[PDB]
Order: C-alpha cells, then sequence, then structure tokens
C-alpha cells in the first residue's frame, strides 16, 4: 500500500447526487441503536466509513437521558461501514467527546479528544494502536474538527482549538506523521475565531473551511502548506453566507478578510469549497435555526468579495425538517478528486421536547459531473414513536 | 482480478433444485428485522449477494406502517450474503426506491434511484464511489429493473424507463463502464411497454424479460447488442403467457410481435430464459393473483408462436400461498453459465389486512442437470403471529 | 489452496478436553436466538464451524411452536464459527431438513436435502454454487448423515438412505467432486440398516459408525474406498453398546456382524472409532433415554467381539441433564489426525412440556494426547426461565 | 508472518493516555449483553483484542443471577476485537473459568480451564485447534493469569497455580511451543504466594507482577527466563504498595523479598512495570475496597526498598466509583514496546445488592511519551436503571 497524495485536479461538478442515509432514528424505535451526534464519513482507499460520538448508551434505554449532560466520559468514536446503523456490533474505537479520523492510503489514524473540560487529552492512535497524546494548551475545552483529517504523502494535517467558545481562543494545526506529533503551526492570517473545520485536499495543499463562534456568519478559510507546515487565514468571499445564525440573504456580507459582525455569535459546523473563482457550500435552509440543508453554486463566490449571484441550488432535507452539523469529505476517482458532504440530521432535544434524549441520523450526497432531479431526504422519524 | 464475458455455453437443465430461503417474515416476530420489498440476488465471483429496498425501518417498529406511501426518501438499497436475512447489522449501500446491481468481475455497481416522483435521481455507484448520475427524462417515476444489471467485458448493461406506467413510456437502455455511462440507446422494436426487465448474459449479447404494464400479458423481450449497442424487442412467443394477470391457458395467446390485449394491463415482474426452441419459464400459479409460483419449460416457447405444450412443471410456492416478483440471476460454473431465480413472497397488505405494513421474504432456486423431487417453499409466517 | 488428504497417522490420545460451548438455550432467555436441532461441526483447514438445522423461527417467536411438525419446508442449515451463538445475523446455507457439511481443502460442500417427505430432493452446494441435484429414490425421506462428510483428495463422500425408519431401507454411499456426483455405490456387507453416519478419514479411506433404527442396540460400521467406491459393512464389536435405547450392560451383546436383537427398534446418532484393536465411543448414560453423555474406551472394542472392558471413562453431561446426538469431526495437526466430538444437548419437548417448542445448544471435546479431570457440560437453561 | 521476539526497547512513557471504554453495562440496559468478569486486552501484530469470562448469559435474562455461583461450567471465554462490545455475535473461544490468551506473531493461544474444583481441565487451544490438556496437579482450582501470556520466539509461557488461596500452594510456570506444553518449571525464589499474574515481556525474559492473596500487600515479582526456564520470584520493592486490601501509606511496607504481613490476606489482580530504577503501577485508590483506580510512578520503585516518593499520579477512576482486576498488555510499535493496562469495573454484587448479577465494564490506557490532562472514566450505568 502507497500513501496518499491526492494529486489529481478536482472534479467538475455539476452538483451533488444521493449516496447514503443510515435511517437510525426510525431503526432506534424498533432495535438496539447507538444515541450519537457529530457524525462524518471518510473513507480509505477502497470503501467509505461513518463515524459518530456515541453516548455510551442505546436509545431505547433510560441512560439516553445522559445526552443532557456535556463532554461525559463515556462518549466513544464509533465506526461502522457507511450505511451500516449503529447496532450493538459496532466497534468504538477510542474514547472522544471531540474526534477526527483520515486514511493516509495505508492505516487509519484516530485523533481522540477526552477528560476534564480544564485538562482533556488528545489521543492519536495510528494502525490501531496509541503513538502520541497532547494536553490542554489553554485549559478550556481542547477540541477539534469532528469530520476527516487530510494526508498528504504520509503526513496528516487535523486542526484543534483550546479556550473560549465566544471570544479570542487558541488554535493551532498539527502535523502528524503514523501517529506521531511532528509538528505544530499556530493559526495565522486574519481568521478571528476557527471552530470544527471542515478540510480537504487542495494539492499541494490542504483547506478548511470552519465555524466561527464568535463574531462571524461568515465561515473562515484556513489555509495549510504542507511542504513548510505555514498557516493563511481569512473568510468565505461569498455574500451567501454558510453559518447559522446568519442574516437575511438581502443584508448578508462578507470582505473575504474579517468577520462580518452580522449574528456572528454562536454556529454550527458546515463546508464550502472552491473551483475557480466559484464556490460550492452547503447550509442550513433556515437563517436562525438548524432546520433544513440546501446546496449551490455561487457565481464568484471564491473570488468575489460580497458576491450574491447563486446556481444550481438543491434542497438536501426541506425546511419543515431538523438539520444538524455538515462537512466535506473527499473520494479519489480514476481521474478526479471528488467532493461529497454529510449531513447530521439531529431528532430530540433541544427542538423536539416529548423525548429526553437528542441523537441524529445522517445523508450523504456526492459530486457529480451528470445529472439529477430534485427531492427531501430527512430524518423520518416520528417523534410520537419514539421511546422517551 | 479479470472482466466477466460470460462466455460459456447455458447449462442444459432439466429443472430447478432449491437453493436458499431466508424466512424474514418469520424471524420478523421476534427479532429486529427489515421491513422491504423488491428484492433480487446477485453474486460475485465466488458467492451469492441478496438485495431488497429497505423501508427505513425494521417490521416491529411503529414506523412499519410507512408502507401505505409510495417511493418514500427513507427507501434505501438492503445487501447481505445470500441467506442472511435483513437484520440491523445491514449495509445500506445507497438510497433507493428502484435499483439495480451488478458485478462486472473486478466491483460491484449499483443503480440506485430516488427523490420526487416528477424529477428522480439515478445514481451510478461503482467499486464504493459515485461515478455518474442521470435525472428524469419524461419526468414520470424513473425506474429501473429490481433485479440484477449484466456486465460483459467490464460494459453492465440497464435497462431504464421513465413515463406512463399505463401507456406508451420512454425505456432506454443505458451501458456503463466502471459507473460511468458511456452510451444510452432508446428502446427499439416491438414491445410497446417495458417495466422491470430480468436480464442475463447471453453471449456475445444481453437478453432481458420484462413486464408489459400496458396492453400485455405476454412478457416482452429486449435484446441488446453489447458491440454497437443497437436495441431489439418483441414478445416471448409462448402461449402459456408469464405475466399476471392473463387469461386461462385455453384462452391465452402470444404471436411473438405484439401485445396480446389479454388482461393486459398491470402485470408483475418475472423472467424466462430461452434454450434453442424451447422456453424456460415460472409465473404465479393463480391467473387473476399474486398467490402461487410454478416453473415449467415450453416446448417451441421461443420459437413457435402460441406453442402451449409444457413440460417439466415445479411448484415452488402452493396456490394456497402468496407470492409477488420473481427475476433471473446467472452464475459461472466450470464450464457453463447456470440460470438461477428468486420468488418475493409478499406478506402484510393488500392481501393480509390485520397488519398494517407490507413486507417480503424470499426463496430462491437454481437450475440444475441432475434429478429432484417436490415440495412447496412459501413464506410460512402466520400473519395471526405478527406485530400489526 | 491444496485438496484435504488426511493422510497423516491418527493422534494417540488418552481421553478428550473441553473445546466449545455455545449456551444457546441460557441465551435465547434474553436474545433473539435460532431454535434448531441435529447439529454438527466441521472445520476447515483454519477452523471450526459449527452448523445446525433452524426451524425458521428464533425460540422468543411465536412461530417457535412449530417443531411439532417434522421437516418444514422452512429448516435451513445455520453456520457460524464455532462458540458463536446462532444470532440473527447467521447464514443460511440451504434450505434442508437434513443435511451434511465438508470442506475439501479448497472450498465447501453442502448436501442439502429438502422438500415433501415421498419425494424429497437433495441438493449439492459447492464452492457458494449449485452443482448437482438427485431426487428421492425410494421415495421414503431422502435423508443424510446430519454430521461432516469426508474429502480424500478432492473427492468427498456422504451416506444416505431412503425408505423405511423401522425396516430394510436403501442405503447408498455418494462420491462428489467439485459438487458433482461421480459415484453412487449401494450399501454392502452385514449391515441391515443405516441411518445419520458419523463418518472419519482413515487414510486412504473413510470410515463410518452409524444408527441401526431397526434390529441393532449396536451400532453398524460403513467402511468405504476411496480407490474404487467398494463398500463393507458389520457392527462395532464393543459388548458395550453404543445406541439409545439398549440393553444393561450386563445383558448386551455384540458380535461384530449382525444386529444384536436387543431394544435394536429406534436409536440416536452416536460414534465411535478405532484405535488397533481398541475403541473410544461415546453414549448416552441413559440405556432408553437421550439423557448424559458418556465417553470411554473400550480394550478390544475394535477387535474382540463383545468386549466389555472399559478404562478412561469421562462424563461430558451427567445423567440429570439432556443430551441428544452426538457425531465425530476430524482436525488435522502437525504430525496426526485428531478426533474430535460435538454432543446435542436437547431442552423442550417431547421431555419438557412447559414450553412448545424443541431447540437445542451443544458441546464440543476433543481428543488429547495430555491429561484432564473431570466435570459436567449441560445445557444449563432453567426451564421455568423460558418463553413458552 | 514471523514469531514474535519483542526484541525492542521499552517505551520511555510520561504518563497513560486514554485508549478504549466499552460502556457494556449502561450498553445492557438497552440491549442484549452477555454478564462477565476477568476481562483483559491482548493484541495480535495488527489489532487489539478484549476478552472476558462469560456466565452463559446475557444481563437482562433470568439466567443472570446465576453469577451468585462460583466456576459454572457454562462460563466461556469471549473474544471480540477491542471496544466492540460483548453483543450476541460474540465468539465463545473455549470453555473457560480461568483463562490466559496471547499472539504469538503467527498464531492466537488460549488457555482455557473448566471442570470440578478438585479435578480441573486445562486444554491449550492454538491456531485454532486442541493441541495439549493438563489436570489439575493439587486438587484445588487450578487456575490462571486472566490476563495475556508472553510469547518469544515461539515459546509462549504461562503462570498457574493449584492449591489453597490462603495458604502455600503448588505455583508452575509452563513453556508452550505452538500449544503444546515442552517444559514444566515449579515456582521458584522468594514469593510465597502467586495468583493471577500481569506478565509482560523484558526481553530476553517475561517478568510478571502477581497478587499474594495469603501473606502480603505488597505485590509478588515472577522473572522467567526463555532462554533455560529459570525462574526467580520476590516482591515489588515499592513501599507504595499495590494490592487491596492494604494498610495506608504512611505504613505500609516492602522489604522486595518477603510478604509484608499487613493486611495480607486476600487481594486483587494488578500489575506494575520497571523503568530502570522506577516502577510504574496502578492500584485501588481506596485500600480496603475495589474503588477507584490510580496510577503513578515511583521514583526508585523497582530498586529502592520501601521507596515512597511518586510522582505523575492520574486518576483512572474515581474513588466514587467502583474499579476491579486490572492487568497489563505490551504494543509493539515502530522502535519501542509500550505497557497499556486494562481496568475491570465491577458493577451489581457484592456491592450494590439492588440486583442479583455482577458484571463488568472496561476501560483501557496506553503509556505514551507525549502530554496529557486529568479526568475520571468509571462504567457510568445507573444501578436503578438495570434489570435486577
Ligand atoms: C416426484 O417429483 C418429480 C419431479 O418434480 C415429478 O415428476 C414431474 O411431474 C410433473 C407432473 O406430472 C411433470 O410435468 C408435467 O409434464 C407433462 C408432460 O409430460 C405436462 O403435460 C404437465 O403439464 C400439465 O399438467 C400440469 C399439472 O401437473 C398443469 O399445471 C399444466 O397446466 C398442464 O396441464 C394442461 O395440459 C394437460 C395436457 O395437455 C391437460 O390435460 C390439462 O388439462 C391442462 O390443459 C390446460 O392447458 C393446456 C395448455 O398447456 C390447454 O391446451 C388446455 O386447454 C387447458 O387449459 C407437466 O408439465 C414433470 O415433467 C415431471 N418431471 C420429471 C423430471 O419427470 C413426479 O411426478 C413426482 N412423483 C410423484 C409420485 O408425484
Ligand atoms: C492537568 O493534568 C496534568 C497531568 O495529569 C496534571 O499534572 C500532574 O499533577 C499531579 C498532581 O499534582 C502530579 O503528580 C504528583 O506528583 C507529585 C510530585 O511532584 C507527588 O507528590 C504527588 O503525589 C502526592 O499527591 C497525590 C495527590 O495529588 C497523592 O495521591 C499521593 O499519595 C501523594 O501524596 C502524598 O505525598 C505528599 C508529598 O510527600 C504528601 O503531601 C501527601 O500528604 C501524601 O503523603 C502520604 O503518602 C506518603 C508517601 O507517598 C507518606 O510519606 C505520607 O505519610 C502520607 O501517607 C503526585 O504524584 C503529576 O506529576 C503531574 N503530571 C505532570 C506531567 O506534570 C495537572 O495538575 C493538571 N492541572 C491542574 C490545574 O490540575
Ligand atoms: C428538476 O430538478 C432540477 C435539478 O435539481 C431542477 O433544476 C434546478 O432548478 C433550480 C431552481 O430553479 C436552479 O437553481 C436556481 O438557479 C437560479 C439561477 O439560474 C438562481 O437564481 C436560483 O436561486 C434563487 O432561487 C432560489 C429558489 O429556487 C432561492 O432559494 C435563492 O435564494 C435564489 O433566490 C434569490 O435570487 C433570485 C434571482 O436573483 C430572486 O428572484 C429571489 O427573490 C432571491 O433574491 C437557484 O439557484 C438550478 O440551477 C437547476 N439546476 C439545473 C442543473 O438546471 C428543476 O427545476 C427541477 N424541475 C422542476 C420542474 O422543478
Ligand atoms: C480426576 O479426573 C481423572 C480423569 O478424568 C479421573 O481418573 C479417571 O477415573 C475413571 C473412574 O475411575 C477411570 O475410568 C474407569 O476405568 C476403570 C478401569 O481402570 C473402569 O473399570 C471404569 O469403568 C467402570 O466404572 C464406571 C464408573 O467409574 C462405570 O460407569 C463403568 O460401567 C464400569 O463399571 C463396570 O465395571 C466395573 C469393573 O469391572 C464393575 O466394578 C462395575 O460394577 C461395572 O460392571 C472406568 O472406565 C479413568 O480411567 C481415569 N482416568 C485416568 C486418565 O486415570 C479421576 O478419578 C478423578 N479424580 C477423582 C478424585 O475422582
Ligand atoms: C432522565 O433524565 C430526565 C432529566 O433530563 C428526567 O426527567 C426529570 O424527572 C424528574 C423526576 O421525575 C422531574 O422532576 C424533572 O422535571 C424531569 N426533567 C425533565 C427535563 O423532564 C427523567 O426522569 C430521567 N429518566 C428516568 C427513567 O429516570
Ligand atoms: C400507522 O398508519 C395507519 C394508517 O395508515 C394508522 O391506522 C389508522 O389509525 C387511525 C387512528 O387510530 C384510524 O382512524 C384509521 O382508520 C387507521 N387507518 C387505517 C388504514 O387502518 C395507524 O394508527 C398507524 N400506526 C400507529 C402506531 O399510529
Ligand atoms: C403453538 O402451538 C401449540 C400446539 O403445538 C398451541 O397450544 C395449543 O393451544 C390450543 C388452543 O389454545 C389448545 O387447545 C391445545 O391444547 C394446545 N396444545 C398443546 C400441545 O399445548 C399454542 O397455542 C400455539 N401458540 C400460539 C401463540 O398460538
Ligand atoms: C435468581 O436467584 C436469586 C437467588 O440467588 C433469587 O432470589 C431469591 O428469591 C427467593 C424467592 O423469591 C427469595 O426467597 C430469596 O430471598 C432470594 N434470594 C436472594 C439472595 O435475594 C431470584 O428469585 C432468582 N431469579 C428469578 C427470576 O427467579
Ligand atoms: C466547546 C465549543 C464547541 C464549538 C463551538 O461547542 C460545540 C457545540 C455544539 C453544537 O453547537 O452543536 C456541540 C458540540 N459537541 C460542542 N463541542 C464540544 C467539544 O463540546
Ligand atoms: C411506477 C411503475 C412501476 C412498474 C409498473 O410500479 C411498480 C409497481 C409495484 C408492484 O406492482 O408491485 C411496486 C413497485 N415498487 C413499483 N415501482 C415503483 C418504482 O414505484
Ligand atoms: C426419518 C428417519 C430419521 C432417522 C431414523 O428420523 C430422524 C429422527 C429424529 C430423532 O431420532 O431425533 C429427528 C431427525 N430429524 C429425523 N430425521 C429426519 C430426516 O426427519
Ligand atoms: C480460587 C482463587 C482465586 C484467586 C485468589 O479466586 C479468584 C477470586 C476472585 C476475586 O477476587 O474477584 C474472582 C476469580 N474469578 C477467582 N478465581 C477463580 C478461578 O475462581
Ligand atoms: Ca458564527
Ligand atoms: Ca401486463
Ligand atoms: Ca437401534
Ligand atoms: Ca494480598
Amino acid at each position: 500500500v502507497e500513501y496518499r497524495n491526492w494529486s489529481k485536479p478536482q472534479c467538475q461538478i455539476t452538483g451533488f447526487a444521493p449516496f447514503s442515509k443510515d435511517n437510525s432514528i426510525r431503526l432506534s424505535a424498533g432495535g438496539d441503536i447507538w444515541v450519537t451526534r457529530e457524525p462524518y464519513v471518510s473513507c480509505d482507499p477502497g470503501k467509505c466509513y461513518q463515524f459518530a460520538l456515541g453516548q455510551g448508551t442505546t436509545l431505547d434505554n433510560k441512560h439516553s437521558n445522559d445526552t443532557v449532560h456535556d463532554r461525559i466520559p463515556h462518549r466513544t468514536l464509533l465506526m461502522n461501514e457507511l450505511g451500516v446503523p449503529f447496532h450493538l456490533g459496532t466497534r468504538q474505537v477510542c474514547i472522544a467527546w471531540s474526534s477526527s479520523s483520515c486514511h493516509d492510503g495505508k492505516a487509519w489514524l484516530h485523533v481522540c479528544i477526552t477528560g476534564d473540560d480544564k485538562n482533556a487529552t488528545a489521543s492519536f492512535i495510528y494502525d490501531g494502536r496509541l503513538v502520541d497524546s497532547i494536553g490542554s494548551w489553554s485549559q478550556n475545552i481542547l477540541r477539534t474538527q469532528e469530520s476527516e483529517c487530510v494526508c498528504i504523502n504520509g503526513t496528516c494535517t487535523v486542526v484543534m482549538t483550546d479556550g473560549s467558545a465566544s471570544g479570542r481562543a487558541d488554535t493551532r494545526i498539527l502535523f502528524i506523521e503514523e501517529g506521531k506529533i511532528v509538528h505544530i503551526s499556530p493559526l495565522s492570517g486574519s481568521a478571528q475565531h476557527i471552530e470544527e473545520c471542515s478540510c480537504y485536499p487542495r494539492y499541494p495543499g490542504v483547506r478548511c473551511i470552519c465555524r466561527d463562534n464568535w463574531k462571524g456568519s461568515n465561515r473562515p478559510v484556513v489555509d495549510i502548506n504542507m511542504e513548510d507546515y505555514s498557516i493563511d487565514s481569512s473568510y468565505v468571499c461569498s455574500g451567501l453566507v454558510g453559518d447559522t445564525p446568519r442574516n437575511d440573504d438581502s443584508s448578508s456580507n462578507s470582505n473575504c478578510r474579517n468577520p462580518n459582525n452580522e449574528r456572528g455569535t454562536q454556529g454550527v459546523k458546515g463546508w464550502a469549497f472552491d473551483n475557480g473563482n466559484d464556490l460550492w457550500m452547503g447550509r442550513t435552509i433556515s437563517k436562525e435555526s438548524r432546520s433544513g440543508y440546501e446546496t449551490f453554486k455561487v457565481i464568484g463566490g471564491w473570488s468575489t468579495p460580497n458576491s450574491k449571484s447563486q446556481v444550481n441550488r438543491q434542497v438536501i432535507v426541506d425546511n419543515n425538517n431538523w438539520s444538524g452539523y455538515s462537512g466535506i469529505f473527499s473520494v479519489e476517482g480514476k481521474s478526479c478528486i471528488n467532493r461529497c458532504f454529510y449531513v447530521e440530521l439531529i431528532r430530540g432535544r433541544p427542538q423536539e421536547t416529548r423525548v429526553w434524549w437528542t441523537s441524529n441520523s445522517i445523508v450523504v450526497f456526492c459530486g457529480t459531473s451528470g445529472t439529477y432531479g430534485t427531492g427531501s431526504w430527512p430524518d423520518g422519524a416520528n417523534i410520537n414513536f419514539m421511546p422517551i
């Protein structure tokens, strides 16, 4: 087996086609299924896997009310082949209330963070063994991407933050070789707050679109140079911004450089990617709630500040249904690298108070150069049919 | 691994021997089992797999009443080794309310259709990644085989239809190489309505026996030329016709060219294959309902219009028990290509109204050159024991 | 991969050591577990598998009362790694109410019999495909070993019977190459009734110890010549006889040649094997009921008519607990071929009438050249804790 | 595949990082999970496995009250990939109420003890077959490590004891090649009572830290010479002693040679390892009960009698939560051999009498040369939510 280089051009896409759906919550009403949140997808050279952070319990289980507590020690990273729901035979890969995973072409790396809020531990597990660990540097919830990391030529990179979720924090970019941290670079550039980066290979480097939880409803961009470990950062140019909450399209702004200070506090994990001057992106349909999901291309969305001309819109989840986190993953084809994404479909609390638990299912779409129609692929569980 | 060519003669069979049964509905009364319909079987060069369209729920689950709705976004293609029932560890391969799958000798292709009735999307997934997609061309339930596609020398073919289920529609034959659509041929010849083709390799080409849902109780034939992409079509010659509904044996007709206009509207997915001038075929025992299943050879059933002399009858499911869809699959042996078939055994609605759900189990038989006896292998569940 | 020849001497054993137990019935009280009977064990070159005939249902399931009926069409052969209980992810290998399985060094052969009592079908499945089939020759419950078949140099042999279970029947020995029947030899010699043979490789031939259901409580022996397909048969010499029912040890007899006519009618599947003049054998502890299980060596038990000197007795299941069928399997070691056995532990009807079902668990022991102690390894379920 | 030699230096660790947690008891309240105790971890050259002794039942099952009885014949060794909870698809590897397992680089060896207290049998299973067995030598609960054995150059060693648990016993060290016992050495040196050794490779030999159940709260050490089979034994030097019960830190003693006669009777399985003059060790936080778990390095803890200066303490389980057995396992890295440990988290009887059963979950930590924070990772189940 050879290391992945991702040294193929990006696939020229026309939109996205349906790829996978796990129906987790529907199944939870008639079977033993893990309570989860913060899912993601990552593929080895042959096939894709779904990941999520378990809550140390199944849904039809009195322990499912534990989701009211943050970052419990029982949270573990779950890993299954994509489309296999999180049943009781699911492997718990590590202890984690925040994680990132990626395959370097030879083996899996898992970054798993657990322990006390003020003194967390990140474990680095490669090829089935613990290779390294790092402690909290700002004593305030050491945390990572909640989506796939990216490896080029045997060096994997992952973005981590420690510090305030509502003010200046300490973001660092780690470079990892076979599980061993070989370099750490501080965040540099004009991004002022970085959470939950959605990263993708853009040979020879890595590009991340993240969540500003402090002053921006425009999404920050982090650019990682894999040759010399240098970091740059800015904000997505698009005037159609990607965060939730955000302003209406008619009053939203981005200048590519600074947080827009428009309903900037809080946010949701999301993604976008460049194609020349243009931008492909997803976001919730609701401006203030994690409801619905849509994708579109913004003409000049990458290069032109405040660009608002969209095309190729697709509804993924209609606005009568709950969404959640979303993130990118990349899949190597015969001649190009394709971009795909997943959407977390959150059910239960806080939005649905009949039940005491919070959990999710997922839906997954992949880039296509072909054609497609329309639809909506929500979680689909009837809240009234669920164990409370 | 090399591409399949299927370039061996067809096995000379005397009838069929029992191969597999999954007992899905019986198990559903005492375990967590997926609600399904439209099952089929396809084998890689080593082993066979069972497929079905899930309804995003298990049977003992309040969501099982969702089967009243057509083409829900929660339908996914399920895939297990043949004989492994659809338990909660089953992989959902893609999002699909219509599908076809096949292995080209190197990897699996799945064709998965989902989305809105008037604007559906077909996704083409090969070797675990999305390679292509196509949108609806007639804005009226883009749909496909519900059984295995066929690949010769790395080119897979699949039959798709879009348009009316009760009048002239737009049927197209797709040619797919490693998941990429390389050519699309319109239907040609005298078949006037094509649904749910059961296709098989007949080197150097592919032959399909389908369902005419409009004017014929005789089954259409589609012949696919894999060398130049040309298409021909007609009707099975046999005066013993394969569709349900149909006339009784004394008043049924086929002229090999046109739909017979005998109880022609509606139908059921089924299969047949040629052996020289003769025809092996299956059908429901009832002429009006999806009850029972029988196979036999029709002497001159391929070459002689209105041929009605049968031999080698076998009851697969007696007429006191429900059947459903049936389809062909092909299995390469040491020196010949064998033909096998599955029968869908539908339980629940509309025939059994004690329950709200509709689901199925399967029974599977394979061609034999040896000898065999008699029996009946129905679903076997007691409807009174079932969750409603 | 090379064909198995079993061309090593037999291991020189001192008794048997515990190998495996599946706890099926205990687990059935708190989990979804298949209803089974007629289990056996067979190993590929690397590891062992447990097999059993399912009843198309789990135990905690209203369909579990179906065991009152004989040879239902829903019975299927189940196959799992040894020690994996028959959970819902278990593969159903074929449709069977009687079976035999074996690995030839390259691939698995399964012999699966199903269908009508008076007109059954035996299917022969090799390397995951149906290769051959044979119909009933005496129109009276075509049936086979219910334990492993044996292959030498790519030819597998299996013993089958058709006809009366309480009078002269028609026993035949089949020789199978890659799933294809290449020769059938009629039973020859002095054995007068043959059921459920427990066979083992004894290079260059195969030896079987079987069940006489007609006139013998001494067990018949069938010797199979793999070179020229010739058959010989007789009875185990030991005056300590292996069948149940049987006479007390003080009044039991065998002359090595004829059925003893001592409580000869009926029986139970069992095993024995030769080592020079001596015999290793198992049997129920009770003379008239399938209760308890014991093994011992009979000095001169192979060569001396009516020999009754035993040594090296071991209790496997004490006589306060139910047993059932038992059979041999052989395992290739570094320098010798070891003999192992399994015991079926039947729970439920007819002995335990609180419940309506009949099912079993298994315990497995293997030959040892070492030392060992004592114990008892019964099913262990409390009948009062079971679903009825 | 080549034999493991473990001929790399020990990794220089700063403490331990979180590796795995299975949440078994929490899951048992909403799923079918095995009742277990005496768990351990062992890895093949690629990945880690969790083992435990089943009680022949799931937790939500009336048979769960069987844990009141000692050493039932239904106890079997369970084996899953690390992090896969013991669901119903778990393989029971052998019959065992005491066990040890290890991989020699080519295949797994399992040592499985079962049968009567006064006459037990140890079975030795290698590469999926029974190779050897030994009977009880002292007729008083033949028993072994309950953690991984160690193999160097194809010879595996395991420590076994037979005789009194509260007085002088007969401890022997076995040397096993491909499942065959090749040599047995009696215990030699100054250790006066040996139970449940936690052993690790210390090339060219093996070192074990055990449990003195008779006169010592200091842990015995067994040194095994793999070249000439010679045995040495002593006690851990550290004045901070590892057993439970024990004296408080101000009044505990060890002289490296003799049991300390300080609350010496009874004990708990535990571990330690040397690094030069220093000692890494774990123990319960409570001095009297199996509550809490802590690790630390003792300066001069290996070489200096009664050394009590500790550094690098970590809480693994806080003292408000139940612990249990703990043991070491070793994992080969690129250039060093790492040490890891597991902690058994016992729930139910005798400490929690709302339920009748006793079971456990696990938490697992691995040596790190990096940095880390703090936390506590207890079982996490709410005893009031459990089936009784
Ligand atoms: C043990 O197992 C073995 C293996 O399974 C059994 O052997 C098999 O037995 C089968 C039944 O006998 C046999 O198939 C038959 O072959 C004959 C030709 O030899 C064929 O005529 C049979 O088909 C007729 O009968 C079946 C019922 O058995 C009907 O379902 C079918 O529709 C056919 O009936 C029609 O044609 C008859 C003859 O013309 C008419 O008498 C009848 O009324 C009916 O007429 C209607 O349809 C006509 C059009 O076909 C139409 O003109 C007219 O107007 C009416 O509408 C059947 O295929 C297998 O060949 C044989 N297999 C082997 C390998 O030998 C064996 O029996 C079992 N043992 C025991 C003791 O039972
Ligand atoms: C974020 O996480 C990091 C990493 O986990 C934290 O850093 C770690 O912090 C640990 C706690 O400070 C530290 O371990 C300690 O090392 C010191 C030596 O530097 C050692 O003395 C400590 O052991 C004592 O204290 C612990 C409680 O913390 C007790 O459980 C233990 O028994 C020891 O107490 C005994 O000795 C003391 C000193 O002699 C006495 O004062 C005390 O009363 C007690 O005496 C009894 O025992 C004696 C025998 O030992 C006996 O003579 C006497 O009679 C009494 O019976 C502990 O090992 C780690 O080294 C450190 N790790 C690293 C990598 O730096 C960090 O704190 C976290 N951040 C925050 C903000 O909390
Ligand atoms: C069958 O399926 C296909 C494929 O999915 C469908 O074809 C796609 O259709 C969509 C919708 O028309 C189209 O995306 C639009 O492109 C337009 C540019 O040509 C954009 O202007 C438009 O964005 C506006 O409308 C959206 C709602 O549709 C709003 O959500 C969005 O905010 C935009 O609205 C603002 O801007 C407009 C214009 O300035 C203004 O009037 C509004 O007030 C507001 O300020 C979408 O991005 C795709 O391009 C089509 N895809 C392809 C491949 O052709 C097809 O429609 C379906 N068939 C049927 C019958 O429905
Ligand atoms: C610890 O475990 C070991 C290993 O399991 C035990 O050692 C074995 O012990 C058994 C029982 O003694 C022994 O097997 C016997 O060998 C005798 C020959 O030496 C046989 O005579 C004897 O058979 C008779 O007794 C059985 C009951 O034990 C009856 O079931 C059986 O029908 C026989 O009884 C008839 O024959 C006798 C003699 O003619 C007559 O008196 C009776 O009335 C009746 O007609 C067993 O086969 C094994 O050989 C031992 N194995 C080894 C390897 O040594 C050991 O006993 C256990 N320790 C303790 C303390 O119990
Ligand atoms: C699980 O936790 C929830 C709280 O998150 C519990 O609900 C509470 O129950 C108490 C006592 O019954 C009430 O006083 C509170 O008002 C409830 N809180 C909420 C937010 O609803 C629930 O009882 C727990 N489940 C079980 C089985 O005990
Ligand atoms: C599942 O759906 C069916 C309808 O498809 C529900 O059955 C209906 O229930 C209502 C209220 O009880 C009745 O008034 C209707 O007559 C029923 N319809 C039919 C067609 O029978 C059923 O209640 C749903 N299941 C659950 C658990 O709510
Ligand atoms: C399963 O089958 C058994 C029979 O094998 C049923 O038990 C019978 O029940 C009927 C009516 O209740 C009684 O008249 C008979 O006496 C019973 N027979 C025996 C042998 O007990 C049982 O009811 C069936 N199970 C279910 C759920 O219907
Ligand atoms: C499981 O075993 C326990 C005993 O170990 C049973 O508990 C006993 O029940 C009886 C009758 O109800 C009481 O008189 C005893 O006092 C109980 N003993 C203890 C130690 O509590 C229990 O009933 C068994 N479980 C089941 C389902 O029968
Ligand atoms: C601690 C800051 C962080 C991102 C802003 O909060 C996230 C908010 C969440 C959210 O917005 O849904 C849930 C995440 N599980 C949480 N992350 C952690 C590590 O607890
Ligand atoms: C839409 C026409 C088509 C074939 C006639 O209807 C089929 C009828 C069905 C049937 O006759 O059982 C069920 C199939 N699931 C359905 N196919 C789709 C795609 O909905
Ligand atoms: C039909 C004769 C045969 C052996 C004598 O009866 C067996 C008796 C049985 C028994 O003695 O337990 C159960 C077996 N399932 C049955 N075999 C078949 C094929 O039905
Ligand atoms: C028999 C002595 C032995 C070690 C002291 O007792 C152990 C005590 C136990 C304990 O202290 O928790 C439980 C172990 N399962 C048991 N071992 C056996 C084989 O029964
Ligand atoms: Ca924000
Ligand atoms: Ca029709
Ligand atoms: Ca008999
Ligand atoms: Ca002690």
